[PDB]
């Protein structure tokens, strides 16, 4: 309750302030600059009154920040500014209209204005992001992707190899445009192998340094309880035998994979002389039969998820269905722990009653993004970007169904002791506020520390590093974590929209979270979070659709909420909201999303002509030949 609300808020804010103190203290430490400044290091800019950095983050203006970091990161940062802009006027206007009858039409017009302002700011920022994407891609440098494309589902032929097939096909179809062809290799088991070799070499290095320190004994083979099947106290010879065997294993794998007809799938990489050729051919249904020669734009060379490549195309739909069903069952299963958590939300002892449930919830939700990651790993998308897309989608679905609906249902049920659900709904605001403060303020004030990378790096250096220059690749700070970033704020958007016309005080905490997250993530993206891939901000439409769905769901649940005073005779105003919303969405889509999903062919003319004018004498063929060949054995 209110007292517990204040106590939990205080404990969270003090924890966050202590987190800032720790961040500053370790920040000034001189022997860990390698970590908290991964950037300026992968960019090669550095080598070797107590909160001053706070505004220091805000400089380095937006075009400059784009140059420093990258577009998609800028958009992700922009998300928070979007949200704060959306909810500030809504917050103040509602807060003014807190009359604690006329309230019915009051909330009705309040929600109408809320939605109209929301869609207005949405479309405005949508156009702005469209323009900045256009400018960014226009000013973009050359990458091998923009003149090649992925192709899939080529009909098989017993006599002619796939190379001859594709050569004949594209010479007939697009003469004077074809450049080269690359055949996919189905040796992912060798990739698992080379990962194993890396891990074993890492182990052997550890035991080598340890034995150099002093002679020791080891009997725990990665399990302790199920350790070595004996003593094997020395075990260096064990790894020597292992590396010998695996060396002959990889040598063999080479000598058959260089001659395996089975290593080829009905898919390949083809490159064209001009971007326009790529668009015209691979962007459009290429043949008369739409069931073969299936093509879409190629991923970045470092985006190629080679493991997924070995999935037969016929089986992916079956995989999709099986995975969708398994997803529904997993959401079913994880209802019960959440129900436990909410039931925990039932005198100075009640401080833990208000506090713990959010923490516990977060702990049972810590794993789930990883499960969704693997889940998409079994999915077929072949590009870590698209994996991020789908994973975020799944996380949204799970959070919406469980953390919101299941929680409110459980709260109402445990409160009940048919005409009571309406008065039940708003009361869960306290629970949601607590969950927000916890999984937000504290969580961000912690993840600013990068405890896990920091500890990993320090243990690596003190206990595992053998020479120098190996620190440099040792930093793997990880990307922004889109699968975790986008959906959390998406959920907050949903909650704000739903509870705004019923419960105002949810909003200011949301504003606090938005501000702190904006500034902290800005600092991070300035100094850490090297981006593993750089898409053309292609994810934005998904966010737009998600927020639209959020708004319409908020409207519909509000309509349900006004079922308290039965038949207020204003329902047909709540009926117009969804149709207007969906019409707005469809119009926005058909009017602007081509600028994202399609690549402007006129812009292709401009870019290719400018490239030709600035350099008509580039041997681009050899530059593009060896791309998309192989991760390890190029």
């Amino acid at each position: 309750t209110l007292q517990d609300i204040g106590v939990s808020a205080g404990i969270n804010i003090l924890s966050a302030f202590v987190f800032f103190i720790i961040f500053a203290v370790l920040r000034l430490q001189p022997f860990n600059d390698r970590v908290y400044f991964s950037k300026w290091y992968l960019k090669g800019l550095r080598s070797s009154k107590f909160l001053n950095w706070m505004p220091e983050a805000l400089k380095m203006p937006e075009p400059e920040l784009i140059d420093h970091a990258g577009l998609d990161s800028v958009v992700y940062l922009r998300i928070y500014w979007l949200g704060l802009k959306i909810f500030t006027p809504i917050a103040v206007l509602a807060w003014a209209v807190l009359v604690p009858s006329m309230r019915f039409w009051t909330h009705i017009v309040m929600a109408y204005a809320f939605t109209i302002w929301t869609c207005y700011v949405l479309m405005k920022e949508y156009e702005t992001i469209a323009n900045m994407r256009l400018q960014f891609v226009a000013s973009e440098a050359r990458r091998p992707d923009q003149f090649t494309v992925l192709v899939r589902n080529v009909p098989p032929d017993a006599d002619e190899s796939v190379s001859e097939l594709v050569e004949h096909f594209f010479l007939v179809n697009h003469p004077d445009h074809y450049l080269t062809h690359q055949v996919v290799c189905n040796a992912n088991k060798l990739a698992d192998l080379v990962k194993k070799k890396k891990k074993l070499q890492n182990w052997l290095d550890y035991y080598q340094l340890k034995y150099a320190r002093n002679n020791s004994q080891r009997i725990m083979v990665k399990l302790g309880f199920l350790g070595l099947w004996g003593q094997k106290v020395d075990a260096i010879e064990h790894y020597i035998a292992e590396i010998d065997k695996i060396s002959k294993e990889i040598s063999k794998e080479r000598e058959e994979v260089v001659n395996d007809p089975k290593a080829i799938m009905p898919a390949a990489f083809v490159s064209f002389k001009t971007r326009w050729a790529a668009a015209w051919c691979a962007q459009t249904q290429q043949t008369r039969n739409p069931t073969q020669w299936l093509t879409e734009w190629a991923p970045e060379p470092r985006d190629v998820f080679w493991s997924n490549l070995a999935i037969p195309y016929v089986s992916l739909t079956v995989r999709r269905l099986i995975m969708h069903v398994a997803f529904f069952f997993l959401t079913f299963f994880f209802i019960v722990p959440i129900a436990f958590v909410q039931s925990l939300a039932t005198f100075m002892k009640s401080v833990i009653q208000g506090f713990l449930p959010g923490i516990a919830l977060k702990l049972f939700l810590a794993f789930l993004p990883s499960i969704l990651m693997i889940m998409s790993k079994f999915e077929g998308f072949t590009s870590i970007s698209s994996l991020e897309r789908r994973a975020a989608f799944r996380y949204y679905i799970f959070n919406l169904v469980n953390v919101f609906l299941a929680s409110v249902i459980a709260g109402a049920a445990f409160e009940q002791l048919p005409k009571t659900i309406g008065v039940a709904i708003p009361m869960k605001a306290t629970f949601f506020i607590t969950y927000i403060m916890v999984d937000g303020w504290a969580g961000v004030a912690g993840e600013i520390l990068m405890l896990k990378p920091l500890i990993m790096f320090h243990l690596k250096n003190a206990f595992l590093v053998k020479t120098d220059k190996d620190r440099e690749e040792a930093m793997d700070p990880g990307s922004i974590g889109f699968n975790t970033g986008e959906p959390r704020i998406q959920l907050y958007f949903l909650l704000g929209l739903v509870y705004a016309p019923v419960t105002p005080m949810l909003l200011p905490f949301i504003l606090v979270f938005f501000a702190l997250a904006y500034i902290v993530y800005r600092h991070q993206i300035i100094n850490v979070y090297n981006q593993e891939y750089e898409s053309a901000a292609a994810f934005w439409p998904d966010v737009h659709g998600r927020v639209i769905a959020a708004l319409v769901i908020s409207q519909l649940l509000l309509m349900g909420l006004l079922g308290t005073k039965h038949a207020a005779l204003a329902a047909p105003f709540l009926i117009a909201l969804p149709v207007l919303t969906i019409g707005f969405h469809h119009f926005c889509k058909g009017r602007y999303e081509p600028a994202f999903i399609r690549y402007p062919l006129q812009e292709a003319m401009m870019k290719d002509t400018l490239e030709t004018a600035r350099e008509p004498n580039l041997n681009l063929k050899g530059y593009l030949q060896n791309a998309y060949v192989h991760p390890v054995f190029k």
